[PDB]
């Protein structure tokens, strides 16, 4: 409206239109507009950012600024009054395993990250924030409200970093803040490859003409490969336990090493990228260094997009699957690819499915040794526990013979995730998750709930008694409009999360909607979709249909055990077969005769 395009982060860019490969950013998928769904640009905005001011200031800031003429409430005391709970039984899903949330995260890493503005780096008025708990400038800290216990052991408030923004720091007045997405829009292994390149390059082996990803020089699983540490300091791997000196892991996403089933996942996909390229270079011998990457880099692009959209989004989306996501009709390059600010939000109903506990199992799939079982705050920013406690085997077989949390009305996000976060540089594991969502939520603009059930077409509740019969519970509706007054205020990750989950899914009908959605422009609005005709040969696409979870663990751990359907609540040994009954990644038709 203001300006036509602003942009004053890097300009600079070619496109070879002949490449068959993605770039590390993202840049020249959508030819008539190469910068659509690259990394380092604005989030799209599918409706109009929503501040106190207009601009930038978020709803919640200024004491006596209303929203529609009341007040919003604080984030921690919707976490306190809404979200927590006490007890960990019978909360658990009967029909997902860990795996189900644990591929969430990962994916939910391929598409999108809002880094908190870390320009400053003379900055100290950290302090100011977290010892002082004043707001100002990039500081929006979360107080606490009376009768909060961490009050008595914890001061008044959370410190909480405004995300960065495009055009970029210190802003004008012209149009609203949009926050940047760093990572690239598309499905693509960003989060195993990197999103730009300095980091693409630190992480390939450029020592010897193989196309290998660099490895862990320090540390070994039976032979099976680790990711390379990341050296600077400080280290909040390190921080979590000195006598370890364990630093956190380097991989394409900066946010690899957040928790042990997360590095988990991340050393599954980097060990995979070696293991393609050693069976292409076996296969093509004469191929050099960049060509074996490039086509292992494609390949594990492929199994990401494959397993999200074959056998993840379906059980996720239930009923709504087929609504938002029919199946493909080819690439279409006037669909927009960008991942939108209000999907970073819908996306965090994974914080719901995360469970108070992380399992080793043995071979029998019992207890891995008497710490078998260990709550998921000692888990943050954990590396020492893969590297000095038996690797990478033990904690996939709690991925598979493990359950996800269900999400529930009265049951909602863990006290190990609400009350013990550990966040790098603040020293203790005492933050609220659900908290930090709802205040972030204000920081991006975000529309409330009814704006968003407007846009999925869907009713608009205004009464008590209206929201009642739409969350199908009347205490959970009486507690959110006691706090937020009107259902117009509701933040759009609580009111979103708060909504009974879709027949055979496990998000309601608003998430469905927003979540279909932006999965079928990531499908449709990608040149590399994997199923797109030129990308992938008839005989290359036959072979990576056959892929699956299973068959990764079978080719990349000494896990010899496992399910046919991953995702599923599998149990041990019913519901596992041999490794051989598995079907494998037939890698024939990538044999290249250069006559
Ligand atoms: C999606 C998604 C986001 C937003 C990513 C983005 O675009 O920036 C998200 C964020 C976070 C954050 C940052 C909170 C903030 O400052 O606003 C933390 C600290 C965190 C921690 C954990 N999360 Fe999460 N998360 C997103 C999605 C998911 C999903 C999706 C299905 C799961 C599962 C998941 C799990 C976890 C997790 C598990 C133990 C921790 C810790 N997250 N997330
Ligand atoms: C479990 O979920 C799958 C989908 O993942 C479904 O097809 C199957 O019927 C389910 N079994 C149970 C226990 O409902
Ligand atoms: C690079 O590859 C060679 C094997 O081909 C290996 O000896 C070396 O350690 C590797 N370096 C890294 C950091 O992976
Ligand atoms: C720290 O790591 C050491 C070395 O592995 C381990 O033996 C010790 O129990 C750990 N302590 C904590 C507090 O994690
Ligand atoms: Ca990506």
């Amino acid at each position: 409206s203001w300006e036509v395009g602003c942009g004053a982060p890097v300009p600079l860019v070619k496109c070879d239109e002949n490449s068959p490969y993605r770039t590390i950013t993202g840049d020249c998928n959508n030819r008539r507009s190469p910068a659509l769904g690259a990394a380092n640009r604005a989030l799209a905005r599918w409706l109009p950012a929503e501040y106190e001011d207009g601009l930038a200031v978020p709803f919640g800031w200024t004491q006596r600024k209303t929203r529609n003429g009341f007040r919003v409430p604080l984030a921690r005391e919707v976490s306190n009054k809404i979200v927590g709970y006490l007890d960990e039984e019978g909360v658990l899903d009967q029909n997902r395993s860990l795996l189900f949330m644990q591929w969430g995260q990962i994916v939910d890493h391929d598409l999108d990250f809002a880094p908190e503005t870390e320009l400053g780096s003379s900055e100290h008025s950290k302090v100011q924030c977290e010892e002082y708990c004043i707001q100002g400038d990039n500081c929006f800290p979360i107080m606490f409200p009376k009768n909060d216990p961490k009050l008595k052991t914890q001061g008044k408030c959370m410190p909480f970093f405004r995300a960065g923004f495009v055009c970029p720091t210190p802003p004008y007045q012209s149009l609203a803040r949009d926050q940047i997405n760093a990572v690239t829009s598309f499905l693509d292994a960003s989060l195993v490859y990197g999103s730009e390149p300095s980091l693409a390059s630190r992480l390939r082996n450029l020592s010897s003409p193989l196309g290998l990803m660099a490895v862990n020089q320090e540390a070994w699983d039976h032979g099976l490969a680790y990711p390379p540490f990341n050296n600077v300091k400080p280290s909040p791997c390190e921080f979590i336990n000195t006598t370890a000196h364990v630093p956190c892991f380097q991989a394409g996403d900066s946010r690899a090493s957040e928790q042990i089933l997360l590095a988990t996942v991340h050393t599954l996909l980097l060990r995979e990228h070696n293991r393609l390229a050693r069976e292409l270079k076996r296969l093509n011998p004469h191929w050099d260094g960049e060509m074996l990457y490039q086509e292992a880099r494609k390949i594990l692009g492929a199994f990401i997009q494959i397993i999200t959209f074959r056998d993840y989004l379906p059980i996720v989306l239930g009923s709504e699957m087929q609504k938002w996501i029919p199946p493909y009709q080819g690439y279409n390059n006037s669909v927009d690819p960008r991942i939108s600010n209000v999907f970073t939000f819908a996306f965090r109903f994974g914080h719901m499915e995360v469970p108070s506990t992380v399992s080793r199992l043995d071979e029998n799939y019992q207890p891995w040794g008497p710490e078998a079982e260990l709550p998921l705050h000692t888990l943050f920013f954990n590396t020492w526990r893969i590297i000095k406690d038996g690797g990478i085997d033990p904690l996939v077989r709690g991925l598979l013979a493990k359950k996800s949390k269900l999400m529930n009305q009265n049951k909602m996000v863990t006290s190990e995730l609400r009350n013990k976060l550990f966040q790098p540089t603040h020293k203790i594991h005492g933050f609220d998750l659900a908290a930090i969502n709802l205040q972030r939520c204000r920081d991006h603009g975000m529309p409330g709930y009814n704006s968003w059930r407007g846009f999925c077409g869907l009713s608009q509740p205004k009464t008590l008694k209206g929201l009642q019969a739409v969350l199908k519970n009347k205490i959970l509706a009486k507690k959110l409009l006691d706090l937020y007054k009107t259902p117009d205020n509701i933040d759009i990750w609580i009111g979103g999360n708060a909504e009974p989950m879709v027949e055979r899914g496990r998000v309601g009908p608003l998430l469905a909607c927003l979540l279909g959605r932006q999965f079928q422009q990531i499908r449709d609005g990608d040149r590399f979709w994997w199923e797109n005709p030129g990308v992938f040969t008839e005989k290359q696409r036959d072979s990576l249909q056959k892929v699956s979870f299973s068959r990764l663990i079978c080719d990349n751990t000494h896990v010899t055990k496992v399910p046919l359907h991953a995702f599923q609540a599998n149990n041990y040994p019913h519901d596992f077969v041999d490794c051989s009954a598995v079907d494998k990644l037939d890698l024939s038709p990538w044999a290249s005769r250069e006559n």
